[PDB]
């Protein structure tokens, strides 16, 4: 049942992966409004570069569209179309 | 366009497969360094839905991966490490 090392160091090496991401730290102006659910699944970049020297990141992104509940306190509910970005390609370079 | 049904069941308090820096699992280990320095492992991620409540695991499980440990000027090798995975989420006080 032990993970081999070469199949640990291929599957954590930077690259795409569905993260939960939170819509308020991605619609940071919107304050007046409580989401439901308050969290998206996106793919996004992951994992370690294995050299101190370099980062992962995005290098080719595209949107991504989901109904998402609005809620303004006391004055209304709304289920609308909200855009997050995910990214389709990552990198690691330089930092 | 995703269904709001299908975002609010799939964001939902569950075990995902989320990257973890094999140094912040081991802080004792301050004289090496971990290739691959990160591991996959399923944790609890996700939210609930409720500012009372917090996704923590209720069933927890040890995975073993052979990993390479470097100790510069003296030496490295290959190993067994255990990690703890989450087998069940619940969303609690």
């Amino acid at each position: 049942e032990v993970v081999k090392f070469m199949d640990v160091y291929q599957r954590s090496y930077c690259h795409p992966i569905e993260t939960l991401v939170d819509i308020f730290q991605e619609y940071p102006d919107e304050i007046e409004y409580i989401f439901k659910p308050s969290c998206v699944p996106l793919m996004r970049c992951g994992g370690c570069c294995n050299d101190e020297g370099l980062e992962c990141v995005p290098t080719e992104e595209s949107n991504i569209t989901m109904q998402i509940m609005r809620i303004k306190p006391h004055q209304g509910q709304h289920i609308g179309e909200m855009s997050f970005l995910q990214h389709n390609k990552c990198e690691c370079r330089p930092k």
